[PDB]
């Protein structure tokens, strides 16, 4: 018995001009002519019947989620009355589970190309969960001194590849980041989780009563009932809400390619820089990421720049400012 | 009793994506829905009869020239068999005047907004020509430092605003223009010339026979004959051919504002950097020049760039590399 909980609340904001307010990150077909969420759903379906998968997302997103995931029973989609981040989503998704049922929590907007190593790692976490209880996160083995991700400090070892979490650390300085990688004592917080339903519910009661009392006996499908609760409930990631507080947090080492797809630079990391070609002309310009639409694009005198041309517009972004594409969406709409 | 010779040739390559690849610069409509040549023809018509205006241009553009300039008599367009730069075109155009007629030679792809001051200057230049003879140039006081213009060293003062030319200088290093602009002994060569038909003819015999001996007996309007004579005749500017070598070059301080429209930067210099607007979004980006087309353009984390969007393409160009747009066109086909 196992439940999968897909959290799908993102913003394509950093993916303008490809993303539109009407199309959040989760529906973007960045790879292979399928959305991030679809890939994620298919990843899960490798080892699970869809009866045990749950999507927690806004109502605006619900209908297109049905057309994206025809296999998913309409009941298993769970409409949210407002964006209050992952912690409340996690909570209402977890209540569908039975007390001693494992709940695997997954963002809809990440990329994990090896579906088998993913399940190898999840099986390992399931076995560990049964041996030690507590709340489990997945730490990705860093392959570069990445400043864009948050980190998990390895603690005491229970078993090979399963550790207590000594500490969480947010985006570090490049030197600090380089020390984290060289050390081998830090992992990337993948944003993925695994816990037994009952244990998480109880853990929130101490960490964030705010969340527990208001959602305690609210039926998550009853749209109206959940609105009042949500009006009462704060905005706060479960990372901040529970994980940063509990004394029973473990990490499982994940040996697989993973990305949060944070911004356009993240896509470049996966794809590599763009090749000079008949639609991309480069003169004294290196390390450029260019997605063309229907006309040639020439970049002259500029290095480390992202250029995206879609019908919604054209973006031209120095690479390190790829997080500030959000501001474009703020100013534009 | 005075001829105007308009030289109509020049690559418009540096105005990609506006210009097609072999598009002649003189037909670009950079300002007010009128071509550079049209503006130039109108400027001369302020004081002149079309019968005294000669356009020297490649055969391919004769018909299109007629259409820009319908006031111009069909016989006043002289069809060249090959592109051979300005010295040979100056020659065959200047042959059409009487020996003692003044001939004002003007580039077709410059921008002189103040027509009245243009003619103020010319009339001063005509009066000087009558007193002193020689080949006259028009010097522009450097309002800026900029490399790769022509350069005229101010020599002996013949009379106020009329000097001999100590030296003709066709190129410079960066910030050597600083000790030309702050030295005050150097004017930009505006590319306009004034001479009596016969003196210039004599001077081509002395400065470079190659052109003179091959073209002296030839009638400019007999295409075949001109086609035969041009095979023997070199491609060389009148600057390198005559001005740089001649011992009778005078200079006149120019009383109007002027620009050579060398590249996209020149257009920025005239229009200004671009205003953040409905279709131009600027995050952490200063001193950008942006011509949108059908969609919004966001420029994030980048300064001193030119972004031009047209059906033919998109150009993103660091401002100081604006000459290198030539390299783009080469790569494009």
């Amino acid at each position: 018995v196992m439940k999968a909980l897909i959290l799908a609340g993102g913003s394509g904001e950093r993916f303008w001009p490809l993303s539109t307010p009407e199309t959040p990150k989760q529906f973007l077909k960045l790879f292979g002519n399928k959305s991030l969420m679809r890939w994620t759903f298919e990843r899960v379906l490798e080892e699970m019947d869809p009866k045990d998968v749950i999507v927690v997302t806004h109502k605006d997103y619900v209908e297109r989620t049905k057309k994206e995931l025809p296999e998913l029973p309409d009941e298993n989609i769970i409409a949210e009355p407002m964006k209050k981040n992952t912690a409340p989503a996690c909570f209402i998704g977890t209540k569908l589970a039975d007390d001693d049922e494992p709940v695997l929590v997954l963002p809809a907007d990440h990329r994990i190309p090896d579906t088998k190593k993913f399940w190898k790692t999840v099986k390992k976490a399931l076995d560990a969960l049964e041996k030690y209880d507590g709340l489990f996160t997945f730490g990705i083995v860093p392959t570069r001194p990445e400043t864009g991700y948050g980190y998990i400090e390895i603690g005491e070892e229970l078993e090979e590849g399963v550790h207590k979490v000594a500490q969480f650390r947010e985006k570090p300085d490049l030197e600090t980041a380089k020390k984290f990688v060289e050390s081998g004592r830090f992992l990337w917080n993948s944003g993925m989780f695994l816990w037994k339903a009952r244990e998480f519910i109880e853990e929130v009661k101490v960490c964030e009563p705010s969340i527990y009392e208001n959602l305690k006996d609210v039926d998550p499908r009853n749209f109206e009932e959940l609105k009042k609760a949500y009006e009462k409930v704060p905005s706060i990631s479960v990372d901040y809400a529970v994980m940063e507080k509990s004394k029973k947090v473990r990490v499982v080492k994940a040996d697989f390619e993973w990305s949060d797809l944070g911004n356009w630079s993240s896509v470049r990391e996966i794809e590599g820089y763009t090749e000079e070609s008949d639609e991309v002309i480069l003169v004294d310009s290196d390390r450029v990421f260019v997605k063309t639409h229907n006309k040639p694009i020439a970049v002259v005198g500029l290095s480390d720049v992202i250029v995206i041309d879609t019908p919604n517009g054209i973006l031209i972004c120095k690479e390190e400012y790829a997080q500030k594409v959000r501001e474009v969406v703020k100013k534009l709409f």
